[PDB]
This record gives C-alpha cells, sequence and structure tokens, in this order.
C-alpha cells in the first residue's frame, strides 16, 4: 500500500547496519584523549557526514548543482541530525534509555549527569517528540517522507532551480498524505500531526545549535563546526 514516489526514495536510504559500523570503528580504533563530551560531538559529526552523503547521492537532490545543494544543507542539517536521532529512539530506543548511532544503548539518567542542565532540556524535549511519534505509529515510510520534506523546504530563498524544490515538496506532501490515510485510517488525523512536528524539530535544532556554538567558543569542541560557522 505504498505510493510509487515513496518506494523510490526508500531506495535512497543508507544501509543502517554498516552505517553504525563505520562510526563505531572511526570512534574506537581511530583513538590512538577525548572526554565524554568529545565523543557525542565526533559521533554527531560522523552522523552528519553520513546524512550529507545520503543527501547528495539521493534521487532528485542529485539533479541540483552544488550551489543549490549547499543552500539546502545550510538550512536543515541540524534538523536532519535531530530527526535522525528522534527516529532512532522511536524504533530502537526505549524509556530511560537512549540508542546511539553505534548500536550502543545508554540510560537517560546516566547521560543526565554526564552533561549540564541546558543539554537536559534538549533530549527531554526530544523524548517528548519521540513519545508523540510513538503513539502515532510513525513508521519508516512516513519517516523518509519527512526527511525530504526537511531537505526541500519552501523557506529556503534565492534558489537557482527553485522549481524542482517546489515540485519535490509538493509531491512528497502528496505521497505522504496518500500513504498515511491508506496505512493509518483509524488513526485519522495522523498526516496533520506529523506535519505539525516539523516546526518542533526546527525548534530543538535551533537550541541544539545555540548549545553547540557556546561549547565551541568555550573550548569544549574538537565539519560539524564548519556547518555552524556559516
Amino acid at each position: 500500500s505504498i505510493p510509487h514516489l515513496i518506494l523510490e526514495l526508500l531506495k535512497c536510504e543508507p544501509d543502517e547496519p554498516q552505517v553504525q559500523a563505520k562510526i563505531m570503528a572511526y570512534l574506537q580504533q581511530e583513538q590512538a584523549k577525548l572526554s565524554t563530551f568529545g565523543l557525542m560531538c565526533k559521533m554527531a559529526d560522523q552522523t552528519l557526514f553520513s546524512i550529507v552523503e545520503w543527501a547528495r547521492s539521493s534521487i532528485f537532490f542529485r539533479e541540483l548543482k552544488v550551489d543549490d545543494q549547499m543552500k539546502l544543507l545550510q538550512n536543515c542539517w541540524s534538523e536532519l541530525l535531530i530527526l535522525d536521532h528522534i527516529y532512532r529512539q522511536v524504533v530502537h530506543g526505549k524509556e530511560g534509555s537512549i540508542f546511539l548511532v553505534t548500536g550502543q544503548q545508554v540510560d537517560y539518567s546516566i547521560i543526565a549527569s554526564h552533561t549540564e542542565v541546558a543539554f537536559n532540556n534538549l533530549m527531554s524535549h526530544a523524548q517528548e517528540l519521540v513519545a508523540k511519534l510513538r503513539s502515532l505509529q510513525f513508521d519508516q515510510r512516513e519517516f523518509v517522507c519527512l526527511k525530504f520534506l526537511v531537505l526541500f523546504s519552501l523557506d529556503v530563498k534565492n534558489l537557482e532551480n527553485f522549481q524542482l524544490v517546489e515540485g519535490v515538496q509538493e509531491q512528497v506532501n502528496a505521497a505522504l498524505l496518500d500513504y498515511t490515510m491508506c496505512n493509518y485510517p483509524q488513526q485519522t488525523e495522523k498526516f496533520g500531526q506529523l506535519l505539525l512536528r516539523l516546526p518542533e524539530i526546527r525548534a530543538i535544532s535551533m537550541q541544539a545549535e545555540e548549545y553547540l556554538y557556546y561549547k565551541h567558543l568555550n573550548g569544549d569542541v574538537p565539519l560539524l563546526i564548519e556547518m555552524l560557522h556559516a
């Protein structure tokens, strides 16, 4: 019961089991000294490296010239970093625990200590989104639809091939609603409530950057900064 468009953009998805392997390997064997904070950074930096590679090799997006691609990535990289995290908590994560991009499971309270107060307002608001998507039955199909909805947003201005970006968003919006009425009809008002999260994800990402930017100037940070300092 899957619209043809959604089938195509599922083929663009990264292979998770090996994605988790590279990052686990980069972190551990490429350590020959980083604190508890310096991991969560280089991990998110490697997560970001993967998200960028997913983007510039995926359908439609690969049509654009480098200029447009970069304007697109500048607007939403942090939202894609948090959506990736949010979604990893929906499928693999379970309350009182956080699932990392390494297969590693860490407790909520264990990481509530290893990081300061502001950071715990994040994650806590992030798990509110995790909970709402969980009751809504937010699956892989609607997930990969939100990614492109985040990658191709109307808010981005001065785009060269604005036309194509206008198209993709409109069609993924169409394929999504078509899908989530078909697959979750008893859960009637689903399409709207999962569209309603895109400002919320844009809100958490905005705090994530403000936290991460402070920490940079505070000297606590070792491509993740490159994207911010632009």
